[PDB]
This record gives structure tokens, C-alpha cells and sequence, in this order.
């Protein structure tokens, strides 16, 4: 069988992009996966791939604690936890508003320590565990009017180096992907939505050196090596997949 | 005469340690500093600069409203803040409560965030303004059980860039200093509960290349560096002051 | 048939350690193994693997030219190459002499740049190319007393950057892996002349996160991974595999 | 006086940066050595009261004549600046061998050489600094420039090295990653375009602050990091680059 045949694997935010494309190359290896979303449109996802599906406000911690015990409860076992839902709030420091910019903390940075402490927990029965934060290319730099985003994305960064050298003692690997401009639903929309979605897809396309966008697959594929025994020696470690875009201006 | 002669400098965490350092070395180019704190002992610090104290919570939103107002009307006018306040919450993801972690998250980083904000709409009145935010060497690396301070100097670091790029527009530059093991009390009162403190401070030194602690004064030396005009083609910026402590291992 | 099944695979100091490694998981994945050395036992290597050899000393650009043509001639086609090879020359910029500062320079650094240069060439024929740089934890810190190696190391990491970017539109991506301590006979060698092996070895253990040495087959997982069509979005990144070494102190 | 009576050596101080840091330091009452590969130096000694001397950094024997040359002539040696650099235009496709390895040994063998020679002489006195001038393509790279990207890549971390080995003899090593700095050699890069200020225009967009750097901005930082008020800064690399590398 597979890379993860058999294993437990919990994905936030696998309603679509990122997450969805997680929880499909997951399910692909075998594993049996849990991913939750605030969107019901998920429970499509869970069906199509063998999976459970769980309708989860990841702002609650209450619902955080609910999702962990009834993921592990349904999967028998915890063995990847990736953490891929996020929000922004648009705005600098001047526009956005306190109570948006600490529901991006919440979700963005709280929500993944949380559900870390949780999944850790539930990691050490069988074999060793792995845990991927999505984080961006904007926990690296920033951008204009994206404070929230920016900062929060910043600390999930500097809180996978932190889960890392905790957790480590458990046997669990903690790594970070950071994508640069990956053409899931959302991105394609806001082009769409843009004054001249040609051009503002083509200038999105030429910062990366690869110049074209990345798929949802491309990051699926490195979060999954990132999980798995392949990477055995790889913890702490914010691995781009932004075809090039870090690298140059 | 000096480097911030008529400047007003609004700087958080005044009471002590690098917060006292920095308040002292801009009295001593001439600035009006407005310092908070909640320790009483911030009023002595002002008192033999020539500033003003205000004793404020960082962590209540109103409080940091109140102290930008209050400090500005004190001062007729603001030009830098810097900020230098910050706590931690001894442990990992598994061992930290989610109220606590939340907190050091509002005062470590939606405090500077805010402060930026309220103090950038202060800086437009004359000339060019300058925001310098303290981190630490623990927003670019983690260490053992300190994963909300870990996480949140790392938020704070992209916060840095994301301000740089939103207030350059308003000739405002917000740069960080990332210093090393610095003898502030606070450090002397960590070593001094230690089995062995001096085994504790020589080891301490011995992870810089200079083989000592930093001096609050030579963080405040950085810290006016940037706010100064000498820095005027420097934003952005997160400058390691740790005697090469980043530099190696 | 698997992963590089018929890739031509050209892999410089295969003779042993990591390359030797890179040239066993490649050979594993179905690929025609050209593996160059100093040393005349890599023969041995590349027989157990039914790949070829070539005696080289990388040193020599007419050496490098002969390498990447008979390699390309033998395999009949070159879809990877990785840049393994690497010294090493004692002392600090006060210690180390100028023509072993320029060697290293040219093993470390120029041979690399050649190398993809040449292989570069020959991965326009069939569909796309990978190269895969070896850097170190030293590319991106320094250590005492190993200036050489940690100049070059640099300059390959900024090197893995520009190649990305230059290659990109001959569809080769360019990434690098950052190796912590590697339990590769050049280190065991290292440690076992060592005052004291056992302390030695524990010293550089507990500098890792996972408090253990990496396995050479560990590195070569990284590699194969990064030269792959699964990384197909992932260019220009240095991937840390290091157990957490570069996540801490 | 920040260094009033200290002996600096600034490499490439003909021109540009170079020269903004040979003038920032006679400012602040120090004896400069400068050196360059272009006539013109002379005329910077003389109008800051230092030393000129005509060296090409390529030669290692130019470079401990430099070196021995500028101590001998400012009686003391406390700060280096290895300012001095070339490019290669070309990818590692592009690009020729010997040009390659001539950006390699004037950009990051030069600046270890002279780092040695200097640290030799800044024993006697107090402390000593060294100030490497790196770039943002130390950190990044661009197309068709793998020479300049690679050696500046080096050099930081050439930086980090030295900084450590020379701790232990009171020597802090640190450098500046400029951004576009408006020096003769960029206005030349800039002046050749079919539109110039266009050109100007995208080179200043790419910075947050939107404009070009003063080669005395890029000084202002380099007495900084050389002087006591940097006494707890070494191994650090300085953007000095308007933001540039801290957005895309
Ligand atoms: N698409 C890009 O270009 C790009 C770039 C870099 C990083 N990222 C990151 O990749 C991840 C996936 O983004 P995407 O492009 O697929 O976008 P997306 O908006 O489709 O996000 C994926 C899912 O997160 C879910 N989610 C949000 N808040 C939630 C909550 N409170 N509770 C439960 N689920 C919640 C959404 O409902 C959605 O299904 C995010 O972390 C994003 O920041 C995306
Ligand atoms: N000392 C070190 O070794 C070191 C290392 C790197 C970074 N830092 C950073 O430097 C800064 C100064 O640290 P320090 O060593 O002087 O320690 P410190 O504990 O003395 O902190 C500075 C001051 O912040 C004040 N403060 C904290 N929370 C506050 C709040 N809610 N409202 C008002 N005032 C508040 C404290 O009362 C204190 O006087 C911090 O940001 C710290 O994280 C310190
Ligand atoms: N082992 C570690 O802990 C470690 C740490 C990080 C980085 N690295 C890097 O990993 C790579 C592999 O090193 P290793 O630990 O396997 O050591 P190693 O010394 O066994 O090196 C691998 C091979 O390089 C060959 N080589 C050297 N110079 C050559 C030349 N001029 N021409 C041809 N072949 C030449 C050697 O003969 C040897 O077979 C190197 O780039 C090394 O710097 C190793
Ligand atoms: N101008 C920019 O935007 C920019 C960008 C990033 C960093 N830098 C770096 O700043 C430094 C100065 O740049 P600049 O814009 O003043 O350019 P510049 O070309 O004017 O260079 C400085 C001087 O170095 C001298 N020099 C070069 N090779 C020499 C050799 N072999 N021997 C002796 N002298 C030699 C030149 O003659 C020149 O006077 C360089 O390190 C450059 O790469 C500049």
C-alpha cells in the first residue's frame, strides 16, 4: 500500500485549495483523514476520499478540543496534523480594526499552537508523529496593507521552530510550507475580480521564477513529504514552494 | 545640540532594563520622553530625564489610546516610539494556558501594532517619524517551553516589515533591534535563581562571540541609531544586537 | 520502474558519505547513475549500483568538462545533477593560506557553477532538469575557524538562488539541502580522533533538536525529493535538513 | 569626534560609496587610507586630509603592500571597510570562467585577505572593526549576474566567520546589504537605458520608501556598525536598502 497507509491525518481548512488538495494526496497514501472547515461544503471532500468530515469555527478553542477528540475518536489514531486554515483582515496597522486583527491571531497563530498541543497529545500512542503549518511567503516578508496576515504568518513561522524543539522529545517532527501565489479558488477569484485579470495574472506569474502560478497538488506534495518518514531528519524547518519568488525581485 | 533635541519619544516599558536605557539615551540627545510602565517605579526613571510617566497596562486596548493622547499633549508633538514592553509565559504548546498565551500575544504584539498605528497618526504633524520595536533574538529562533514569547517576537518581526512598507508612504521608517542575553534585571533575576548563577551567567555569555552580556545602554545605542536620521535609508530592518549570539552555535 | 526510472542521474563525490547515499537512492528509484570521485573506490560504488564512474578532481575545469560529456555519453541523456563534492581547509582568515582558500573556492563554489552550467546544457534535450546543490548549516552560519568553507558554503547558498532564477526558463529547477551533523565517515573519523569520542559525539547530538546525528540516506531522501517532478513548484529554497540544528540553540 | 584619531582603511574609495565613507570618517577626525584602482582617489585624500593609494585588489602582493603601507602612513590601523567590488554580466551559462573566478577573488578573497592584514595590525591599539559592504544580492539573487550574487553571498557569510574569529581580538565584524544607492555607477547603469527615468522610476518602486539611496546614507550606517556605539553589534548584516528586501 502507501506512504501513510493507515495512518490517522487531521487538515484544517480541507473544505478547498490547499487543504482540499492536502486531504486528497493524504487519502491517496492511505491514510484515513479528518478535515474540518467552517464551510459544509467539506463534507463533499470527506465522502469523495474515504475520509470524515467535521464543521469546525477554529476561533473557538472549545471547538479546537472538540475536533481533536472526535477526529482522533473516528480515526482510531493521530499521526499528521496539518494546519492550513487562515483568514487575513485587509488593511495596515492605521485601517484594520482590533477585534479583526485578533480573530487573524486567533485563527492564523492560536489556532495552530492549540490544535498542536491537542494532536501532540493524541501522537504519542502509536509510532512518531508530524505536524506542517501552511504558513506563505508573507510570514518571510511583508506586504502592503496585510498587517494581520503579515504578523500572524510571522509567528506561525516562529512557532513551528518552537513546537519543533518541544516536541521533539515526543518524536514529532514540526515543519513549515511557505507558497508563494498558488492558484486555489480564492486567488483565481480575486484575479478574476480585478480591474484586468490578464494582466494581474501575468504580474502575479512574473515574481515567481517559474513565472505561472503554483497548484493546489504542488503544495499537497510537499506538505506530504514533509509528514512522512522521508523526511526523518527535516524538523523546524519553513520550506518554500513559491517557484522561486524569495529568492529574487 | 543632540540627535533628537525638541523630539518627543514616546517609549513603552520605561521603568527598567532596556526601556530605562533607551528613555536615558534619548533625554540624553536632547529628547522629551513620555515613558510607560506598569511598575510605579517608571515615574523615578522620568523624573531624572526631564519626562513624563504614565503608568498604563499595555495589555487594555483604552489604556493605549489614553497613553498615546496623554503623552502627546504632554509632549506638543511626536516624532519615535519605541516598543520595548513585552512578557512571556514559561512553556511549550502542551504546558502554556490559551489565556495567558493570548495575552503575551496582545501585549507583545497587537500592543506594538496599535501603538504603531496611534502614534504614526501623531508623527504627520512635523517632520519625519521613526518606530523601532525590541524583539529578541527568540523571534528568529526558538528556544525550550517559550513558545508564546517565540511566537510572538516572531509576529513581531513581520510586523516590523509590514509597518516599513505601510508608513513609508507618511516618511515614517519601523525597524527592530534583535538583541542578544542583555543584563537587565530581569536577566540578572533568572541567573540569580539558578543552583550555580555564576555557572549559569558564564554559560550564558559563552553562546556570544564577544563572551559577555549585553549592556541595556548598547541596545538603547541601536535603538537610537535607527530612530535617528543617520538611519534615514534604513525601514524594515531587523538588526541583530546579540554579540554574534545569531552568528553561530 | 520508479521515481527517476531511465533519468540519467550525475552525482559528483559519490565515493562515499552522502553522495554516496544520493547515488544508492537514486539508483534505488531506477536511474542511470554517473557518480565522479578523487577517490578510485567510488568504481566499487557505481558497480553495486550498475552506474558509472569517473575519476575526477573536480579542482580541474577541464576535469568538470570531461565528467558532465562522458557522464552524458555513458547515461544517453542528464535530467539531475547534484553538486555533493566538497573540502574543507582549516583556520580562520588569520590562519588559513591563500592558494587552500582558493582551492576550496573552486571545489566548493566555481566547480558547482560550472558543473550546472555544463549538465544545464545537456537538460534541454528530453523534458525538464533538476539540480541539487549540498550546502550545510555553514552556508547560512559561520563556525570557528573554517573560513574557507563557510565562505563557499555561502556563496553556493546565494549561488542555488541565481542558478534558480537563470535556469528557470530551460524548465531546470535549482534548490540546495542544508545538512546538520551527518554520521558520514568523514565525521565518524572526525569524532573518533576526538579527545574524548563519546563526549564529542553526545556535544554535537545535543545540538540538534532530535539530539541524534543524521543518517547519510537521510540526506539523500532530501535530495530525491527536491530533484523530483513532486517538487515541481520548489525552486531557489535551501532546505534545512538538520534535525532542528538552524531552529535553535 | 567619532574617531577622532583612528586610522581607516576604505577600499574602492575613488568613487560612490567608497568615497561617501572615506569622507564620513575624515568628518569624524579619523586618518583614512583609501584605495583604488582609478587616479581620481588622489583628489579624495587630498581634499579629506588622508591617504591615497593606487592598488588593484585583485594581486595578493597589492594587498599586503596596501595594507602594510596605510599602517606605516596613519601610524595605526582600527577600522577596515572592504568596500571595493566588480560584477561579471552572465548566468552560470553566460558567464566566463576567469571573469568569474576575478569577481570570486576581488569581492570575497580580497576582503578575507585584508580582513587578516588589517586584524594583524589592530591588536596594538584598542579595538578593532571591520565593515564589509555586501548588497541585497548577497541575500537574493537576480538574472545574469551569478558572479556578483554568489561573491556577495559569500561575503555574508564571510561575515559571520570572521566576526567569530576575530572576537577573541576585540575586532567586530558586520556588514551593509545596500539597496539602489545613486552612486556614478548606477546613474552610468541608469543614464544608458532608453528611458531613464523610467528606469530610475522601477528601480525606486522596488524600495517602500520609493526612492534611491545617498551613497551618505550607506556611509552613515558603515561609521555606525564601525564605531563604540555598535560595542554589542558583530556578525550582523545591516539592510541599508529602504525596504527593499523586506517586500516583493
Ligand atoms: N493561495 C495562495 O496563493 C496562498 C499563498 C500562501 C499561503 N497560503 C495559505 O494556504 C492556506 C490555504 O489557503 P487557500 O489558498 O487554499 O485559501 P482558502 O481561503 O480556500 O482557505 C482554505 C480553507 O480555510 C478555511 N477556514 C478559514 N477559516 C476557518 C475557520 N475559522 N474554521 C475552519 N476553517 C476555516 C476556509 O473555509 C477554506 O475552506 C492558508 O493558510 C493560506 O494563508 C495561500
Ligand atoms: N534582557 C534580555 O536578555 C532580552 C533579550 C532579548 C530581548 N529582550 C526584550 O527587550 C525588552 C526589554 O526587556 P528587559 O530585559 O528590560 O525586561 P523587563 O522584564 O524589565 O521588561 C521591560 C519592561 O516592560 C514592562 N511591561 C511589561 N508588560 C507591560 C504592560 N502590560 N504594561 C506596561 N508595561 C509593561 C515591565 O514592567 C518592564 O519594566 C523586551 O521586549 C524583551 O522581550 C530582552
Ligand atoms: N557530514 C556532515 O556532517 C556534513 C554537514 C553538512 C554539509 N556536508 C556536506 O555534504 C557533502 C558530503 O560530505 P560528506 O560528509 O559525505 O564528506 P566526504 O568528505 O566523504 O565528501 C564526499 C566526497 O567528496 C569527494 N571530493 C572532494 N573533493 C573532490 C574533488 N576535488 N573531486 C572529486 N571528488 C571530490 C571526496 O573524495 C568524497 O568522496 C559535502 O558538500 C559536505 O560539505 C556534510
Ligand atoms: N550602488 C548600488 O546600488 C549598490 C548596490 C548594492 C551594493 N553596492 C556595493 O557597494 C560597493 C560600492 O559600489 P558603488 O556603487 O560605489 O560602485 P563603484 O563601481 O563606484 O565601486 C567602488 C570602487 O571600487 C573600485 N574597485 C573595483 N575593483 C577594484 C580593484 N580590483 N582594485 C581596486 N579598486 C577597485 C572601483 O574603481 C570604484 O571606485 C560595492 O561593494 C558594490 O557592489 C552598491
Amino acid at each position: 500500500m502507501g506512504l501513510f497507509a493507515g495512518k490517522g491525518v487531521l487538515v484544517t481548512g480541507g473544505a478547498r485549495g490547499i487543504g482540499r488538495a492536502i486531504a486528497q494526496a493524504f487519502a491517496r497514501e492511505g491514510a484515513l483523514v479528518a478535515l474540518c472547515d467552517l464551510r459544509p461544503e467539506g463534507k463533499e471532500v470527506a465522502e469523495a476520499i474515504g475520509g470524515a468530515f467535521f464543521q469546525v469555527d477554529l476561533e473557538d478553542e472549545r471547538e479546537r478540543v472538540r475536533f481533536v477528540e472526535e477526529a482522533a475518536y473516528a480515526l482510531g489514531r493521530v499521526d499528521v496534523l496539518v494546519n492550513n486554515a487562515a483568514i487575513a483582515a485587509p488593511g495596515s496597522a492605521l485601517t484594520v480594526r482590533l477585534p479583526e486583527w485578533r480573530r487573524v491571531l486567533e485563527v492564523n497563530l492560536t489556532a495552530p499552537m492549540h490544535l498542536s498541543a491537542l494532536a501532540a497529545r493524541e501522537m504519542r500512542k502509536p509510532g512518531p508523529g508530524a505536524i506542517v503549518n501552511v504558513a506563505s511567503y508573507l510570514g518571510l516578508f511583508a506586504e502592503q496593507e496585510n498587517a494581520a496576515y503579515n504578523a500572524s504568518k510571522g509567528g506561525l513561522v516562529n512557532l513551528t521552530r518552537s513546537l519543533a524543539l518541544d516536541l521533539a522529545p515526543l518524536r514529532i517532527r514540526v515543519n513549515a510550507v511557505a507558497p508563494g501565489f498558488i492558484a486555489t479558488e480564492a486567488l483565481l477569484e480575486l484575479i478574476a475580480l480585478s480591474p484586468d485579470p490578464e494582466r494581474t495574472r501575468r504580474d502575479m506569474e512574473d515574481l515567481h521564477a517559474l513565472r505561472r502560478l503554483g497548484k493546489p497538488e504542488e503544495v499537497a506534495e510537499a506538505v506530504l513529504f514533509l509528514a512522512s518518514e522521508k523526511a526523518s531528519f527535516i524538523t523546524g524547518a519553513i520550506l518554500p514552494v513559491d517557484g522561486g519568488l524569495t529568492a529574487s525581485f
